[PDB]
């Protein structure tokens, strides 16, 4: 059969001490490459992975994804939230390695910037999966913004480091992805900000969606993400508009991501699954009550209902669900997976005082066919919906036969 590494963990009785961050338990584990008893993903099956995380902290949290290859250790970019008030933050981060056989990854926190929430209201996450094995017409990139100086209002963000970037598609010197293989992307960026910060991602120079998160003087990381069925010779690139600053502490970075899920024209269309829809109701939520997500960008086989903000499986598999949502306030969001009845399999919770924020989640679960996956409100209903600060919902299946 094909490889399908893909896993996702969270904390809830960790070991404690070092500075290994272990996610003890586990959610999904496709061919258990990850660790539960040190953290660590082993990678088996060499390729392009994706690993991101989402981890709550009450007061200053620094991570990064670190690897390793022959035993030696790779340092890399770091992700961090300073805000210090006892209040609920995701920190969050994400990045595309390619690995080989043997090659560990994980999560490190700073010595000295630690806090992670421990208790039973709300969860962290880790996961990864694998994109393409090694040994053919793919698409991935992972850029980085390497400068203290941020953009310019209302310009191009541009991305000027490469982690991996193999097939050239995102161009550094003018700042764009342009599409050479045509089909189904994700993009997602992380990126980290000290004063107010909104990104745009456009297509083809339409805006697609829009993140902002406000702060002032200390460090948060806005992030923002979308699936798109791209033709050849379309751009994609991200901007920022009156709120520009990307200029983030010591240890916390900037990213953006891409990468070609379903290329046109490769067969069994049929499971090639992926939706991207926004909420543009704001309606206070009750409760327990589903979270629509009206407005649909990308649902490709139609397993999404907009009516509902229901994915219902067709195809039995691994999928990646995420979501970004803006809010003025405290927002808890429980992620639903099940049949007539559903059950929760974890709660994001993010908490904003007198300010604007956008907070993340995602996770990697194994369906069977007729289980549902949807968000669930709760009494923190604080979710922001709109042109200019959007919340959007995405699904999208890892393993398509080939
Ligand atoms: C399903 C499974 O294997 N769960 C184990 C659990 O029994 C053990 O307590 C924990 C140690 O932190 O590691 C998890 O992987
Ligand atoms: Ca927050």
């Amino acid at each position: 059969d094909q490889p399908r590494p893909a896993f996702s963990a969270i904390r809830r009785n960790p070991p404690m001490g070092g500075n290994v961050v272990i996610f003890d338990t586990v959610i999904t584990n496709q061919e258990e490459p990850y660790q539960n008893h040190s953290g660590r993903f082993v990678c088996t099956v060499p390729g392009y992975y994706y690993f991101t995380f989402q981890v709550l902290s009450q007061w200053e949290i620094c991570l990064s994804i670190v690897s390793s290859s022959r035993g030696q250790v790779r340092r890399s970019l770091g992700f961090c939230d300073t805000t210090n008030k006892g209040l609920f933050q995701v920190v969050s981060g994400g990045m595309v390695l390619q690995l080989q056989q043997g090659d560990q990854v994980w999560v490190e926190k700073d010595p000295k910037k630690g806090h992670i929430y421990q208790g039973s209201e709300a969860d962290s996450v880790f996961s990864g999966f694998l994109i393409f094995p090694s040994a053919k017409f793919q698409s991935v990139f992972t850029v980085t913004r390497q400068t203290h100086q941020p953009p310019a209002p209302n310009s191009l963000i541009r991305f000027n480091a490469v982690l991996t970037n193999p097939q050239g598609d995102y161009d550094t010197s003018t700042g764009k992805f342009t599409c050479k293989v045509p089909g189904l992307y994700y993009f997602v960026y992380h990126a980290s900000h000290t004063a107010n910060l909104c990104v745009l991602l456009y297509r083809s120079g339409v805006k697609v969606v829009t993140f902002c998160g406000h702060t002032s003087k200390t460090n948060q990381v806005n992030s923002g993400g979308v699936l798109l069925r791209l033709q050849v010779g379309e751009e994609v690139w991200l901007a920022v508009n009156d709120y520009y600053d990307m200029v983030g502490i010591q240890g916390s970075d900037s990213v953006f991501s891409g990468f070609l899920l379903f290329p046109d024209g490769s067969a069994k269309a049929t499971q090639k699954i992926a939706f991207s829809a926004t909420r543009t109701i704001n309606v206070p939520l009750r409760r327990d009550q589903t979270i629509r997500f009206d407005h649909v960008i990308t649902n490709m086989n139609n397993n999404y209902e907009p009516r509902s903000g229901k994915f219902t499986c067709k195809v039995p598999g691994l999928y990646y669900f995420t979501y970004h949502a803006s809010s003025r306030g405290n927002l808890c969001v429980n992620l639903m997976r099940g049949r007539e009845r559903a059950q929760k399999v974890v709660t994001f919770c993010d908490y904003a005082y007198n300010t604007f924020q956008v907070t993340t989640g995602g996770m990697v679960l194994k369906l069977e066919q007729g289980e549902n996956v949807f968000l669930q409100a709760t009494d923190k209903n604080s979710l922001l919906g709109m042109e200019g600060a959007n919340s959007i919902f995405s699904g999208f299946l890892l393993f398509p036969d080939m």
